[PDB]
């Protein structure tokens, strides 16, 4: 889900900018959940703006944010004329992971039948069944079957039982929390408290943007416990300033790059046009706008696969030194000593991130020499995993931010572990929750299904691995051998991507089909697994990874000459392995895709379809082999008519249940 | 693929009677698949059988086993009448692997166009090709395309140019051993050596059923090093009755004698004057041991396939898993098989669990049990990628191996990996005998009874059983684990009857067959303790009924998987009575949400979603750690349904290995 609102104190802007910038807004989050959509501002239609904050207009739809762009326009009683000095207007898009994705359903929600608190809400109220109990014994009517609602139910609530005349709007939020439990991001709007916002969080991310040509007061706002110029955030000698309040950062680097990282329980609050909190550092993003531009391809994970070459590069750069062949993760100094002394690696995390530890469990275990355990989160959970103080636990997220990841971090922390983060995402709770990690520096991941994550992520581990055996003598020549290999691999991974049209024409041999099997095994079965869940993502295909040492024992029985089948022959250990499964997939009349080295001529001859990618270290391979599978989805995915940036019945970064 | 030899010394038996003996032998042996048999006896027709002891008459044919019988009979110029006091017959199914299948191709293989020397083979000689050229060289010229030929050919080649006019027969296939390369069992038959039978294995199982009504010499037959006297052989003591019975699987013995030695590599067996010794190029023998198997183990009765019967008779072989080693009185378990290891088991400070196929899933589907009662780290390989990967083990490892056959290659290769690295070793098995259940430490035999159906369907339910014994072992000691061990064994006690009930539901799976009954794909989601139920699932489903059934972890569908979700995929989900039932449930919503409309395997008192879901299977509840076996069975009986409606022989492997090798 995503959050947005656009807080204009004092900028005269128009009923259209607005709106044009809440929708915009929207589309920098769309990526977060595209079930649906909605906008909360100002209604009526008097030229003088101070007597129209007493209207409270909701436009929300089912569907992506261009459904609500639609909706938004072409309305007959909205004058998008009307001039406004002082403005508030939130907006949300929604992952319905249950029920329908109505517009009853959809944020902003309401308090009642004439809109005097509007709330949107990314999270999960643990609660709201039992809220729901007591808010309609004192009278007041359910319309949705969100948890959502309970929220701004309940804001009324504390408004009509207050003591005195003018409670601040914090006071009524804080009285709110107090009764929720679980996590959420919470900005609220109501019709009492015209132009104040109130934003708190709690498990759940949500920053403050600021723009102003005038000097801000100060940098370091003073968090506060139950307001004078020497505490607010605003600017000194004019009221000019513009408000971007956002559970992401790509919503607001576009207007501004000083935000305000809010922290579980702080309840921030914009009055008058000075930001408050209740109960920070103004400072400068990181980020520039062309790291969340499609540029000039037409698809975010068209782009974010063509330049993997680049993210590998970045994910290297300042870490990998090819002169002296050294390796050196800033993040893990302090912490590598004390890491040698562990006795087993652990590996938790969901998805592609899970394979990207299938993918270097191998080489992990060869340089390390330590038992390696890679373990899916959910399961891990499940089954109450033993944990010990010895354990070194590594948490791959992308988002920093999964569910799953998350609790098994927090379960490693209880029982004594050191526990590592491998992230994307600086100020995740992945990257601050660990007693150390890296940061993969990959750039910001658009696409629901992640390429270059993927790809960093995996030469991520590798680099710890070099570092973990930088003192054994009778391993020099292998680390060599490796990091000649990743000096090379840019190169190699742009050799791939020149097979593009190579790939798009086997992908009109097979978009009609139902089923495909992808095979291999040894350093390429992860590979397998990663193809089969992309085609599963993107295409909708019904696309199965299977270890090839398993075909005997089973799924073999499911090939014949109509199942398509790929398979991944790579020149190492395995080769052999690998001809013996093609030799049965084959007396089974199956024809499959070979996905196989430059050099391997006899698999060359033998196969009518091949992909042949360049030859790397046998530890690398896994990222030249991918690639294709990447590839291969995407094209799938074009010639079925579906959209590879917005595939159905998700979103992504699961951070709920 | 078969081997049944069958020798009476002085048990008089006609040429009919010694015929229907090696037929009936391979009807024993044709569930592990073949595509020709044939038989070798002594031929002609002269009424004293000590004169026909020169003259070898084979009938090999490509078919089954019913056209070579109708072949046996079926000889105008054969005399089934003469009665043989000592004689030796042969026979043998075949899986062709070099050669095509073929009468010539087929067992036994002969040395010349007379017939003085035969052998038949179970495996591959993988230097038959530079064996075949020394023989060629040397002038002898061969017939068929098989590498069993060059046996043939190599032991005619050590007895024309032997060094005495009496050597014996085993010192010549000695010397042909020792000079093949790969796998074989076979067993040697010659007109030089008259009524002896010479059996050797390497790689391949081989053993000796014996049957006399006299008192044998003994029951340990010690091992000779390169004399054979009284002191050194098997034989009936006060008389010379006593009938052979070689064979490569002993259920081609067991209706004749439960008295077996299994031999071990590069062991010679040789009868010379109806004696048994064994040669090898305190003091090691091979022992004479009693099996508990029966014929009617391996005999569908009523039922109309073998799959039908090991589905349906799990309420019997669980119980007989649990024989003699769980006290429901005292709340008490004790695997014999761990008695002298138990106490060093629990020093270690890991459990890994390496197998193959549905025998991983049975690892997969306890791995949270033995977590919580060992309290140990427990790690389950697939055996393949175990050894692709040069996984580290220790000294202080307990590895477990879990092997129907236990002759499974990668399992026993991961075996032998272990073993060198100094871990402690533990076979879990379904077979006296087998290689796994030798070569480990320790081990416990499931008891199960023989597997003669293509898919393992009480295999798996005997070794997640088996399983849970061995953890209810591990926490005898633990005052606070006290209750929950007697919930589980209470469970344990209750499971027979519960699987009967599961079974009595057959009608509504055949319901959800005939749904499915169009359908290419299938996603079968769970979590938990019912993970491993969706992996075995979608296996039998592929591998019985040939759809593409994917087992799902529910946990992971918002991480891509839940885009194939959609009005037209079949889905089936399990929902149970433990600690994640409110994720399943999630999971049901948010399939629910996107069109989906599955079937779910739920309790029978799972009120709320048996009205919100059209089609549920509903299976008795019982201990959490216990119900994969209630909600893996309609899994199993839905592929069998499925099946048997595409007219599939669900008793048919299909599964070939790679093709034939023409040469
Ligand atoms: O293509 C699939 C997605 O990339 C998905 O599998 C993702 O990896 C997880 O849903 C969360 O992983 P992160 O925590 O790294 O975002
Ligand atoms: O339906 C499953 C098959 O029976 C197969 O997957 C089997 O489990 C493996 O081939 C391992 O065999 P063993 O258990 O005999 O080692
Ligand atoms: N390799 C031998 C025997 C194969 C077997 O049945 O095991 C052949 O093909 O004739």
């Amino acid at each position: 889900c995503g959050i947005f609102a656009y807080l204009n104190y004092h900028v005269p802007r128009t009923r259209r900018e607005i709106l044009e910038t809440l929708i915009k807004g929207l589309q920098r989050l769309e990526y977060r959940g595209y079930d649906s959509a909605g906008v909360g501002f100002d209604g009526g239609n008097d030229k003088d703006w101070e007597a129209n904050a007493c209207k409270i207009q909701l436009i929300k739809k089912k569907g992506k944010v261009k459904a609500l762009d639609e909706e938004v326009h072409k309305q007959q009683d909205m004058d998008l004329d009307i001039e406004f000095d002082v403005h508030l207007g939130i907006a949300h898009t929604r992952w319905a992971t249950h029920g329908e994705p109505s517009p009853v359903n959809s944020h902003p929600q309401r308090s009642d039948k004439n809109n005097e608190f509007i709330v949107i809400h990314n999270g999960i109220i643990t609660n709201y069944k039992d809220l729901k109990k007591f808010l309609e014994s004192k009278g007041y009517d359910f319309e949705s079957e969100t948890d959502t609602e309970t929220i701004a139910k309940l804001v009324k609530y504390m408004y009509d039982n207050r003591e005195s005349q003018d409670t601040s709007f914090t006071t009524l939020v804080e009285r709110v929390i107090q009764q929720l439990e679980g996590a959420f991001a919470l900005v609220f709007k109501s019709v009492h408290f015209p132009g104040q916002a109130v934003g708190t969080r709690r498990g759940s991310p949500l920053l403050i943007g600021v723009r102003s040509e005038h000097k801000l007061s100060t940098d370091h706002i003073p968090i506060l416990y139950r307001v004078d110029s020497t505490t607010c955030l605003f600017p000194v000698e004019e009221k000019a300033v513009e408000y971007y309040f956002a559970s992401d950062a790509s919503a607001v680097i576009e207007h501004t790059n000083r935000v305000i990282f809010l922290e579980d329980d702080d309840v921030a609050a914009v009055v008058d046009g000075r930001l408050s909190i209740h109960r920070r550092a103004v400072q400068t993003l990181q980020m520039e706008l062309q790291q969340i531009m499609k540029g000039n391809f037409s698809s975010f994970m068209q782009k974010e696969i063509f330049e993997q070459p680049e993210s590998v590069v970045n994910t290297m750069r300042g870490r990998v030194n090819f002169d002296d062949y050294t390796v050196n993760l800033g993040g893990l100094k302090d912490h590598i000593k004390e890491i040698q002394r562990c006795r087993r690696l652990i590996l938790i995390a969901c998805g592609t991130s899970y394979h990207a530890g299938v993918a270097t469990r191998q080489v992990l275990e060869e340089l390390t020499e330590l038992p390696v355990m890679v373990e899916l989160a959910s399961d891990f959970l499940d089954r109450n995993t033993p944990v010990f103080r010895d354990d070194v636990c590594f948490f791959l997220s992308q988002s920093g931010e999964t569910a799953d990841t998350l609790m098994g971090l927090r379960y490693c922390k209880e029982r004594g572990a050191l526990t590592v983060g491998i992230t994307n995402t600086v100020g995740s709770s992945i990257s601050r929750e660990t007693d150390c990690g890296v940061h993969i520096n990959a750039g910001p991941e658009i696409g629901v299904a992640s390429t270059k994550a993927y790809t960093s992520q995996f030469v991520s581990l590798v680099m710890f691995a070099l570092m973990m055996c930088d003192d054994r003598i009778s391993m020099q020549e292998r680390r060599k051998e490796i990091m000649l290999g990743l000096k090379r691999l840019p190169d190699l991974i742009k050799e791939v991507l020149s097979m593009d049209d190579e790939i798009q024409k086997l992908a009109t041999e097979l978009y009609h089909q139902k089923s495909v099997l992808i095979m291999g095994r040894g350093y390429h079965y992860a590979t397998c697994l990663e193809g089969a869940l992309k085609i599963k993502e993107i295409t909708y295909m019904h696309s199965e990874g299977i270890l090839a040492g398993e075909l005997k024992h089973g799924p073999l029985a499911l090939v014949d000459k109509l199942m398509p089948v790929i398979m991944i022959i790579m020149r190492d250990h395995t080769y052999a392995k690998c001809q013996n499964a093609l030799q049965q997939v084959v007396a089974r009349q199956g024809r499959p895709v070979v996905i196989c080295d430059k050099e391997d001529t006899e698999t060359i001859k033998n196969t009518k379809r091949t992909i042949k990618v360049p030859h790397s270290v046998d530890c690398l391979q896994g990222i030249l082999s991918v690639i294709p599978l990447q590839l291969l989805a995407f094209h799938l995915a074009v010639l079925r008519g579906y959209d590879v940036d917005f595939p159905r019945n998700l979103a992504k970064s699961v951070t709920v249940e």
